[PDB]
């Protein structure tokens, strides 16, 4: 597939929610698009109220991009789903292989997936938004916002990169297992499955977990 | 999804295998697309040397278009097992829905479906062609080409429309069901499951059968 804005919009969403904003340059490199052809995408959005700017260089969606990007993400996230439990296509590479027919997922398809899978998570975790884009305030918080022993499950993934989910993937750091954080100086250290793992500080900044309980 | 060339190629791929030729008039109808701009996409692909006329106001799709036609069908058909297979999108509705998703069935989608359900031809039993665009010749014929007292085994519809396919599934007229031709005088009457049905040429001409053995 080649670009289409509904993954400017994605990739927005992603970039806010894992450093809190986005830079041209960051989605150049996600996107493998020009900058030129990536600023004048931006100022399209910004036209259109879907986007602002934040400061210089900084940029996130208004709330009503972020609820087209939902609208977008509820195809994106169930054929995540479709993909990876109807035929085996593994955890890590499922967010890459959805992106061919992620546009055209019908209400039907989406609502059939969804009720054959009895999921309303995408595989790593994060929430498959309603036809409106609504999404239901999930309580969880970053893993890089808490203190050693402290108990948590693991809730989502919000930016999820091929090096960022080969790494989860590889320490069995997926949604639903329980952790226990054991140091927080330079990289996020837990205990997991009885083993322990360091997590570096860009990929634990894309790990949202949930407080027992 | 709006209209594309591959969907021009399989619609006229389609009319020929079930009537011998795609009229400017089917094509309309069937994409519902107005006349003028079927007109300039035929003259479009007979440029290509993707198709030819046949005579007047009828065409066909060349060597080369066919082959195209069948890349772009490997997409389709494994779609369709895709939606059918995993999810329980009916028989009928399924070459419909596949509308969406094909267009972006990536290799490594479409050899991990054909694997997982292990199957070479769609649910209405067209084969899957090829990466290249090559298919295996099928050794069928048309269920008017025959007889009464043939006994036959359906193997695949060519023309999948909803009229079409509604019939087909209502009466269990499904590929792999033996099938025998009780009369042909005005409609194809055939025996199947011991009940006796009337099949009308226009939905006969689509039906291609195997002949024992
Ligand atoms: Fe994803
Ligand atoms: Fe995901
Ligand atoms: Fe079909
Ligand atoms: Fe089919």
């Amino acid at each position: 597939r080649s670009v289409t804005e509904e993954d400017y919009l994605k990739i927005i969403q992603e970039l806010v929610l894992y450093k809190g904003y986005a830079t041209l340059a960051d989605i150049s490199r996600s996107l493998n698009v020009k900058r030129q052809s990536v600023r004048d995408e931006i100022n399209h959005l910004i036209s259109l109220s879907m986007a602002e700017k934040i400061e210089r260089g900084k940029y996130r969606l208004t709330p009503s991009g972020d609820r087209e990007a939902n609208r977008f993400l509820r195809k994106h996230r169930t054929a995540e789903i479709l993909l990876s439990r109807c035929i085996g296509i593994p955890w890590e590479r499922v967010d890459e292989e959805a992106m061919g027919i992620e546009h055209g997922m019908t209400e039907e398809i989406i609502q059939r997936t969804i009720e054959r899978f009895g999921v309303d998570r995408c595989p790593h975790g994060n929430p498959i938004p309603d036809p409106e884009g609504n999404v239901e305030p999930v309580a969880d918080v970053r893993i890089t916002s808490l203190l050693p022993d402290s108990t948590a499950r693991i809730s989502r993934i919000v930016y999820e990169t091929d090096d960022i989910l080969h790494f989860l993937a590889l320490n069995g750091l997926i949604p639903g297992k329980d952790i226990k954080i054991e140091s927080v100086k330079d990289t996020v250290r837990v205990l997991v499955d009885g083993r322990s793992i360091e997590i570096p500080t860009d990929i634990a900044m894309a790990i949202m977990v949930t407080v027992d309980d």
